[PDB]
């Protein structure tokens, strides 16, 4: 399948070069697969969900996304016009309240949710989490993600926004999860991005147009657009049976566009998520 006048980073993620603007992926597009997107909620009503999308846990007194960021990123993991795997199933899971702020200990029980939940969900091609979040160094958080991805979710994690190493964020540097730094159209780490010997991966992460709340859309950066659509491509090969959710981040580092990235510090991986589609 193809999508003429993609969004770049859906562009780029199924392209050997950069430069170019059609999205090219197996029209299978991550059905029967699921996404949990734990974040500030998504808002499921909105047109390019088609119905695939809902609420299934919330720490606050609504489950309503009064933020954005949950939207966007779950409209770059599986909606219709700005997402990689078009038609996986996504669930909302609201561990940042509506200012995009959460307690470790919340955001922990989150992922506690989704290694549970996800039994109670029909996504017979396999899980995954999106975690476009993080904070400094802890122990407990780290240790809930490597729980999550135990159990048998693909858990992609943003490196976070400091431009600085990985190694001092968490869930970011739990070594057991997928960490996903930015890169930006011509193809340089992005100027915010963490990096460091704990990246597995990089995506597109500058200026990268997706949904938000209202029904609308907009562009925003940051290594949180970065990560769906990373998680996005693990459950597309994962559809398509290419890989499951243990293996996923070592598929998709394996397979991706080596050595394309500039600003790549020394000793940083220099690996551009790609899905290798041949029409």
């Amino acid at each position: 399948a193809a999508q003429t006048n993609a969004p770049w980073g859906l562009a780029r993620i199924s392209s050997t070069s950069p430069g170019t603007s059609t999205y090219y992926y197996d029209e299978s597009a991550g059905q029967g697969s699921c996404v949990y997107v734990i974040d500030t909620g998504i808002e499921a009503s909105h047109p390019e969900f088609e119905g695939r999308a809902q609420m299934v846990k919330t720490y606050y007194y609504s489950s309503r996304d009064g933020n954005g960021h949950g939207t966007h990123c779950a409209g770059t993991v599986g909606s219709r016009t700005y997402g990689v795997a078009k038609k996986t199933q996504l669930f909302g899971v609201k561990v940042l309240d509506d200012n995009g702020s959460g307690q470790y200990s919340t955001i922990i029980a989150g992922m506690d949710f989704v290694a549970s939940d996800k039994n109670n969900r029909n996504c017979p091609k396999g899980v995954v989490a999106s975690l476009s979040l993080g904070g400094g160094y802890s122990s407990s958080v780290n240790s809930a993600a490597a729980r999550l991805q135990s159990s048998g979710v693909m858990v992609a994690v943003a490196a976070g926004n400091n431009n600085a190493d990985a190694r001092n964020y968490s869930p970011a540097s739990e070594p057991s999860v997928c960490t996903v730094g930015a890169s930006d159209r011509y193809d340089r780490r992005s100027s915010f991005s963490n990096y460091g010997s704990v990246l597995d991966i990089f995506g597109p992460g500058t200026d990268i147009l997706s949904t938000w709340i209202g029904g609308s859309t907009r562009s925003i950066s940051g290594t949180s657009m970065a990560t769906p659509h990373v998680a996005g491509l693990a459950a597309y090969l994962m559809t398509l049976g290419k890989t499951t959710a243990a293996s996923a981040c070592r598929y998709i580092a394996d397979t991706a566009n080596k050595g394309d990235l500039s600003n790549i510090p020394f000793g940083t991986v220099n690996l551009l998520a790609y899905n290798n589609y041949q029409a």
